[PDB]
């Protein structure tokens, strides 16, 4: 039938021309789009001869220009900026800037001059920018690709790719602006008028996304167990966005289509994972498709029409316009260099010349190039420019892509680092080992006896990839520091694989800890981690004022001024009236239609009236106090004024005015929300890195009691981790006094996402052993997930709780109501204020401190430490009876629930039972105290700290109340810590002290009937 | 512009209603395709009076019906197929063919003789016909969910689903039929062309499919870390082969894609699992884009150009005809319920109720609606066509798809098992306590201990979604038997978890074992079990007769007349010319073509001549005994003549025979090669039920030990799993004997597969421990997937090794080639007739046995057992002397090595070192006696065999060299087994017997030097 869609056949063939050029040239240097353009080309004399070739080919060989790009060139461009690394992209955007924008301007702009003095062509200005604009067009994947593989110089793989974005987009701006200028050239218009283009291209582009992206987040972040919807409200706002943009808007749909992707990127926590994960593989898929249809096209074009009228000339214009762009972006990069080195990340000769170098010409030329073909028809531009963009694509993809892997050898940047080195060995030498086990393993079975080994061990094999003195000081402290950098590295690691660390806090302690590694003796000072957690003063002082601005507490029939309904109705009432209030005066801007609008006016200022009396019976005198008030009063007079009655366009503009203005009262609390957002994202991000890496310093400072060696070097290796973990707690305790809510908000968060996952840790043991089939499994997965995506939508200022919710929430106050009250009714609150040192050390344990409020130094003897709000002190005074440990200070106004020695021995007489009240607290304490020990044990394998606690937490106290000796039965137990008091082994009598972990190999522990130190002794048991 | 895409917004509009849609319509029982027929109805209109709206639309609304086809179909019908679960399906494929085919014959015939006698347009047949063809097809996918969902019936679900695919697609020809019969209506064809007609669309459709899939999978199989490629691949293989098919071929397009999609999903192995689960989704999704877009598209034209020629008598009819079609099609299933009870998974009246209330209409029957409509034109015919068919989609989308949950409910399906209902409970309290756990964890923690914790707990709360006598010994052996079977499930489920089994042998067994569960006292007979590994004779029967073909043992200048290159190039000779001898036959069925394809002929007829010339003169007269030769020498003759010459058609004829039939000696090689494929799969899901069955039953024979009572129903239950055992590896190990080098292909595999999985383990775990960055590790893990994909394409038939081999690669011969020496020169191999006896129980130990051929029965005392290949016999004799255990008799003709005693002692004396010859043996021997020793203590926990076998592995065996008693260090020790030998504790100078394990409790063993039970200890260790 002659209707079928031959457009199928082309698409389909593109596609399966790609997979061969693709799988062939795999190996090879040679890029696969040189091939596609080489098939296309031979489809293209091919067809010229053969006219069913031409039928089949002519619907998208010959495609029109808008659809062209409306359909690729948002393809091309959301691919990019979505697979963008948007932070470290963010970190260095005054640098992208600057290189991408000025650099186009001034590379487009040589180039034009050099097409309008060099070629013959006598183009004009405007043709010789559109050059220019389609020449400086970039494509920097296969550099790229080659700079995330090497791993070296991370940040410039990111430069080169969001240079090449932003100039991607500029380049297509400025290609939109001349081809209209040229191809559909409008009479002269003011200067005015260019303003408000330059305007409209460049500013209101950019806003559009930002609004269309999010909104777009918005409904994503309340879709729960929907990946479809999710994906097709991706596809389609990005379509949409680019097709409103450009077409009714008149906007730069480019531009929006990049802040739409940089920011669903950036807002990607948004977005379930597992979509997340398909959707960058289905813009990988689709910015393949495109570029494969957009090679062969440019192939069949340029030999059917374009080759025709190409001269002997033209390949030396080609030649020296190659090395004119080369010459001129090297120029660019050295020109700009001495601004970007103190800029970010900054420019080493080598990433220049990798920069200049890898400057590849893709896609978007050859589409801009095919567009400027077809308007220009008959007329040579379309050839001239068709063949000087393809053959600078094949020159690039030939030269520089096949010579890039060359000169990163040249320059000394694909050499991998030695501890890389060291690592893959490493790793390859346990593989090795693994095999070698299971392949002893399975030649003792008895079904797989006859197995051929031979095969079996050469299929298996794995290979390398890479295949007393000041100068011996020296070399032994930079072993220790390099050792301890290490070390802090995979404690980061090992916290991030286990959830407790957000991939932003890693990826930040990771690189700061690499770049001490590279810096004499650079330790990790916290002064850089210090710029995390710090918040602008814009926030807060944004908060401040316009949480000023809705304090009603000069005010705070009657019953419904203050009763929501009533203020709900009235916003829904303005928001309803401000439809009629635009469509009527701009359509006077049909006498039937105006009439029935202003009737509608009168019904509108009948509600109006009727709210203001409302508010004025209600409020009685105190309703013109507030001066929102005032404002409705004067909205109410001016209506007045307007419907008793230059009056006409006077009416035009105060009645938009006044009613428009209302509805910021309601506005100004979500402004509100949207600074605790802001100032909640910072401050979690602090929190994380904060405690990050209080948590490595704390393990690697046991980690190098057994692996450095001179224990000078290990005191101040000691030393600078202790300075740097007090003051971060100490920061970290002021910035919580400063934002209550949005620091309880963060903590709940956290302790709801350590929940979860381990909660989906239970479930995929207990599914891992067969106690549930996969699919009831999977629903509570994604229970588990629902709840997780919900998470993300907190009210992120969450009203910090007052201190009796604070006293009930006492871990070893759990329930147990009766003890609530009783501790409730015996407890004081006192207040203290800076300097003052509530107890002192050596003092009689007097009494329990719960801080509800403020934070407190602990000095001792050395033992510096701070506390803040939840913590108690004075737990071991009232259980030992031992004097005071530390001196407690105040570093800011102070509350504390106080709770007497004497308080604290009647509640432990009068409540008794198998959770013992003393069993909770010397529990906690326990807890506490073992910690420290187990890891100081075995913090060199691969235990974290979190695993130390809950393996802790499945233990429990012995209780000696049945016996007076212990036996290491080893079932039902796995380890065991004494507490206080003192044992003995019973067979040896060897001498335990008090807070030791007792020894694998002792067998049975004796104890004594000493009230004075009645022993406690912990204990765990595997099962 | 005016020549912007508007598709865009129109598609992009239908997403987003889709969108909306399903977010509000969740949770209703309404399904939102109804909304969005709503919604395009109320576009359609609002697009009759706004022109812009009509601008918008008509592009997409008034589609071409042949671009709607080729673009939808196609997508609807392949996700339809790629979602099937095909071994459920092709295990009912009768049943749903008769059901779908017949069915669907029958209930079209029915609605077009309603149409043409109710309806009163006077239809004609054809038009009837059509109509019915519309009717019939059905969309089961908010039944299907719910039977997926609910767990009731699987069979049922698949069966449902696979009988939409087949009705749709038969559907679709028969409107393809009937729409060319009436709107394209040919002369009156010839009863022989009618029949050529039905074997281009019926049967060449299919093979068209075939060979596509097979084509795609192949290249599929050969793509490595390549993901594009794979999903680019699949998605042009669909679309092509519909668009060939339907067009070039005028073949039927729609059942060619069936077969694709089902093909593909089949040999869904040869697709790499990520993008596995991505086309999932992707399909899915391009489906929900295509079936919004036909609502949206149905809804604008009802209402634009349907509604506006419908009367009041046309709802009467859509309502006779709503019930007329229920009718019709539970009267197909009720007359077709006789035959279909007797095949595969037969129907109750429960399940014939769903089929018939579930027949839901959709997408499909409105695309052919839409089709009518569009071919029509200004007749009523369309108008009539579209209105019927949306209302009946609407009726079954408000009536059928709303009350069939509560047509479940009523007939009883909806209840969730008890099983299931405990089992979730016991998830749920166990997730409680893991919660609880983590909060005490999290409370005790200083940065959190401010955390509003009411909100958390409140947040993560996870709740149940389904919130001595005759008749005591019948409810005792329910209960032990129930319990058997849920530990044999739990095995299978733990066994699959870990790799050791693929997912066919899983499901399998869990049906098996349910079907078990719920017949009386059926527990799982071996009987069910057989017809997995029974291999059909067609197979094994071309095996033989194609290798007998090409027996070159009549045969087996002259060097190359045995060298490869000779037979490639006159393979590639005779495929080349048999273009041209195609080409040039059909040209003539323009001289200057055949002249010069002639002297082509003349060309290809010197290097046959050279080619005989070089036969004759290297094989002498040996050359015309071979069949193949004589065929090639009447070759020559026929090329001798027609070269030197009714004779042009005599020509074209026998040049084209003798030609093309010489290439069946290159064929029949890779046909055998397709039938020990074949063989090889069916063996795979053999080996791996069977195995699976001993694993399951090792294991709940010493889990039911401590978990049934009564010791005669333990007996009872452990004889009937003792029996099940034997006969599996008995039929195993027979099967083994028949086709030698399968087995050994696919125990090869077996043992790759599991080195590759517990390689990507190691790197997994130490991953997780941080000594790798996430970039390395994934470059491994790259690595070991390319191994395990190129894994799937092994030879298959691998040639079994000879016995020096396997003497080679005994476990305690591994290496020390001066040991494999002495060992190959000491041995002598004998060979055993069927029913001899090797060796009889009581017997010295003269030496061992190393199976190098056959199978043996191990007779011993209720000891019965197999041994087959690999296996030796007797190291427990030469080890401790003492006499023969059991009597080895051969149930086939067997070779052993025998090694005498004398031998083995000599080879004791002479090799020591630290892996001492002894110390490998007695390993071997200690591990094989302590691995059922720790699964009987352990079993209860969530160990699998493979586990405790690894964790012996990592153990030694104790020397007491250096010593005379052991202690229980508990550090560097972790689990201690005696093997030889008496040992007393220390302490207590309790005994413990020579199989013992070690108790916990012991503390040090002292041992005798008694030289005649020389004691042997066995001990593993954690670091």
């Amino acid at each position: 039938h002659a209707h079928a869609p031959k457009v199928i056949v082309f698409i389909s063939g593109s596609c399966l021309f790609g997979a061969i050029s693709r799988s062939l040239f795999k190996k090879l240097p040679i890029p696969y789009t040189v091939v596609l353009l080489i098939l296309g080309a031979i489809l293209g004399v091919v067809a010229s001869n053969v006219p069913l070739v031409e039928e089949h080919t002519r619907d998208v060989a010959h495609m029109d220009p808008h659809v062209l790009l409306q359909i690729f060139l948002p393809v091309l461009i959301f691919e990019s900026a979505f697979a963008m690394d948007v932070h470290t992209f963010m970190r260095s955007f005054s640098q992208v800037c600057i290189l991408a924008l000025f650099g186009l301007v001034v590379a487009s702009v040589l180039t034009a001059v050099l097409a309008m003095n060099l070629f013959n062509y006598n183009w004009n200005f405007s043709e010789a920018m559109m050059f220019g604009a389609i020449m400086s067009a970039t494509d920097p994947v296969a550099v790229v690709a080659l700079l995330k593989d090497l791993g070296a110089s991370k940040q410039l793989g990111t430069i080169i790719e969001g240079e090449s974005l932003l100039n991607d987009g500029c380049a297509i701006v400025i290609f939109n602006v001349f081809m209209k200028m040229v191809f559909f050239p409008q009479l002269t218009s003011t200067v005015g008028q260019n303003v408000l283009y330059f305007l409209q291209v460049a500013v209101a582009g950019p806003l559009w996304g930002y609004a269309v992206a999010k909104v777009t987040v918005f409904f994503l972040s309340h879709i729960f167990n929907d990946a479809l919807v999710e994906i097709t409200i991706t596809l389609a706002a990005t379509y949409l966005t680019y097709y409103i943009g450009d077409i009714w808007l008149e906007v730069s749909g480019v531009l929006a289509v990049v802040v739409l992707g940089l920011i669903v990127n950036a807002e990607k926590t948004s977005i379930s994972p597992e979509v997340e994960v398909f959707l960058h593989r289905f813009w990988e898929m689709l910015a393949y498709l495109a570029n494969t249809l957009i090679f062969m096209m440019v192939g069949v074009v340029v030999t059917q029409k374009a080759l025709v009228a190409v001269d002997k000339m033209d390949w030396f214009y080609l030649i020296i316009l190659y090395l004119a762009i080369t010459i001129i972006r090297g120029m660019v990069i050295s020109l700009f260099s001495p601004i970007l080195s103190r800029i970010g990340y900054g420019l080493t000769w080598r990433n220049a010349v990798i920069m200049t170098w890898g400057g590849l010409r893709g896609a978007v030329g050859l589409a801009l190039a095919l567009v400027v073909e077809n308007l220009a028809g008959n007329d040579v531009i379309g050839s001239k420019f068709l063949f000087h963009t393809a053959g600078i694509v094949v020159l690039t993809l030939v030269i520089n892509a096949t010579t890039i892997q060359t000169l990163l050898r040249i320059l000394g940047m694909s050499d991998i680092s030695i501890p890389k080195r060291l690592a893959m060995a490493g790793a390859v030498r346990r593989i090795h080992e693994g095999q070698n086990r299971t392949l002893n393993m399975l030649k003792s079975d008895r079904f797989l006896a006859d197995a051929d080994w031979d095969i079996a061990t050469a299929a298996c094999e794995i290979s390398d990839p890479y295949s007393p003195s000041p100068r011996e000081f020296a070399d032994m402290m930079e072993e220790a520091r390099l050792r301890m950098l290490k070390a802090e590295k995979i404690s980061y690691w090992k916290q991030f694989e286990h959830g407790m660390l957000a991939r932003e806090a890693l990826r930040l302690l990771v690189q700061h800890a690499e770049v001490a590694a590279d810096e004499k003796d650079q330790f990790i000072l916290v002064d850089d981690l210090k710029k995390s957690w710090q918040i602008k003063g814009i926030y807060p002082w944004l908060k401040r004022k316009l949480e000023d601005l809705i304090s009603e507490k000069k005010i705070a029939m009657y019953k419904i001024c203050h009763h929501m309904a009533f203020e709900v109705t009235i916003n829904i009432a303005i928001v309803l009236n401000i439809v009629p209030i635009i469509m009527e005066f701009v359509v006077q801007d049909l006498q039937k239609i105006e009439d029935a609008l202003r009737i509608s006016n009168y019904v509108f200022f009948v509600i109006y009236a009727i709210e203001a009396i409302v508010k004025i019976l209600g409020l009685g005198r105190h309703y013109i106090v507030s001066h929102w008030n005032k404002f409705d009063a004067f909205i109410l007079v001016v209506a007045l004024v307007d419907i008793i009655i230059i009056k006409v366009v006077k009416l035009f503009r105060l009645l938009r005015g006044l009613r428009m203005l209302r509805l910021t009262k309601a506005l100004i609390p979500k402004l509100i929300l949207v600074v605790n957002g802001k100032i909640n994202n910072q401050l979690s991000l602090g929190y994380d890195v904060g405690k990050g890496y209080i948590i490595g310093e704390e393990e690697v400072g046991k980690i190098i009691d057994r692996m450095v060696d001179n224990k000078k070097i290990l005191r101040e290796l000691k030393h600078i981790s202790e300075t740097g973990r007090l003051q971060v707690v100490k920061e970290l305790g002021l910035l919580q006094r400063e934002h209550p809510g949005i620091a309880v908000s963060v903590k709940t968060r956290q302790a709801i996402r350590t929940i979860l996952n381990h909660s989906r840790e239970t479930i995929h043991e207990l599914q891992g052993a067969g106690l549930l089939d996969e699919m009831e499994a999977h629903k509570l997965e994604l229970t588990v997930e629902i709840k997780m995506k919900r998470l993300m939508n907190a009210p992120s200022s969450i009203p910090p709780p007052p201190p009796e919710n604070l006293l009930k929430n006492v871990s070893w106050l759990a329930g147990d109501m009766k003890l609530i009250d009783f501790i409730k009714a015996r407890a004081s609150l006192l207040h203290f204020d800076y300097g003052e040192v509530i107890v002192r050390e050596g003092d009689e344990s007097d009494g329990l401190f719960l801080i509800v409020s403020g934070l407190v130094k602990l000095y001792g003897k050395v033992f510096e430490d701070y506390l803040t709000v939840g913590n108690v002190i004075g737990e071991m005074g009232v259980l030992t009876k031992k004097p005071r440990n530390a001196t407690v200070t105040c570093e800011t106004t102070v509350q504390v629930y106080f709770i007497t020695a004497e308080d604290m021995n009647i509640a432990i007489d009068t409540f008794t039972l198998y959770p013992s009240l003393e069993y909770r607290l010397w529990r906690v304490v326990a807890i506490r105290i073992a910690t420290p020990l187990i890891m100081e044990q075995m913090a060199f394998q691969g235990w974290t700290q979190e695993k130390v606690k809950l393996h802790l937490e499945r233990g429990y106290l012995v209780d000696l109340a049945e016996s007076h000796f212990q036996f290491n039965i080893d079932a039902t137990l796995e380890d065991v810590i004494l507490i206080n008091g003192t044992a003995y082994n019973a067979h040896t009598r060897e001498e335990i002290r008090s807070p030791c972990l007792i020894s694998r190999t002792v067998h049975k522990l004796t104890f004594q009937y000493t009230a004075t130190e009645e022993p406690r002794l912990f204990v765990v048991r595997n099962a």
